[PDB]
RNA sequence: CUAAGAAAUUCACGGCGGGCUUGAUGUCCGCGUCUACCUGGUUCACUGCCGUAUAGGCAG
């Protein structure tokens, strides 16, 4: 109910790649540009969300303090998305702000893994441990994902992440490792 | 509410003996394929991590 200084980020088209290749290397220059740059009180807002789409964002809303938000405008590890997508300047925020829920978590929808581990650990043979873990335990969780096809899997793979439910009064906290809720809940406009 | 309505085909068996198909040959001449392109499908709604109970620092 403090935190009235905001960063937008309006993301353009450009040929070379869709938004989706821009919303992860994006959330690369997110994950770097945060875990590797510091402040808990800053976080992001997605405002094109929709579960019903598969969708992530049409604008980022960044929400950060005064020297917090004044501090990476001129950011030369900003550069490059300045060619690519458009920028904006600060602005207040008004009075009520809808308490939403906006965060990181990782669901586990997959007992291969831990059927590794569990070959490693429990001793499993493939009709005990295929048995063992049954087909219910597996789960594909449709929320926004991001194809962030790193140098772990070559090929294109997904996103997972959990929001919070929609509220008015105020409850903030601290950011998490990449500017969203784990307890603490943010503005939503 | 039908050219309506109904119905046991059964049993058995030795095809078998013999043969010379041969002789001879020219497939020939000629030819313009060519211009243009973003694979990033997800070459698996994903691949290995504290709890065999949905909680994560992942190479993403």
């Amino acid at each position: 109910f403090t935190m009235d200084h905001y960063l937008d980020i309006r993301l353009r088209p450009d040929p070379e790649f869709p938004p989706a290749q821009l919303m992860c290397v994006l959330f690369g220059k997110l994950h770097q540009a945060l875990v590797a740059q510091g402040g808990d009180r800053i976080g992001v807002s997605f405002p094109d969300l929709d579960e019903s789409r598969s969708r992530l964002g049409e604008r980022l809303r960044i929400h950060a303090s005064a020297d917090d938000l004044r501090a990476l405008l001129a950011r030369p590890w900003l550069e490059g998305l300045r060619d690519h997508l458009q920028f904006g300047e600060p602005a207040v925020v008004p009075h009520p702000t809808p308490y939403r829920q906006v965060s990181r978590v990782q669901a586990k929808s997959n007992p291969e893994r831990l059927r590794r581990r569990l070959m490693r650990r429990h001793d499993l043979s493939e009709e005990e441990a295929r048995k063992r873990i049954p087909d219910t335990v597996a789960r594909a969780l449709d929320l926004p994902f991001v194809t962030l096809r790193s140098q772990s899997t070559g090929q294109h793979f997904r996103l997972f992440i959990r929001h919070g439910p929609l509220q008015v009064t105020a409850e903030e906290g601290g950011f998490t490792c990449y500017g969203l809720s784990k307890g603490g809940f943010v503005p939503w406009f």
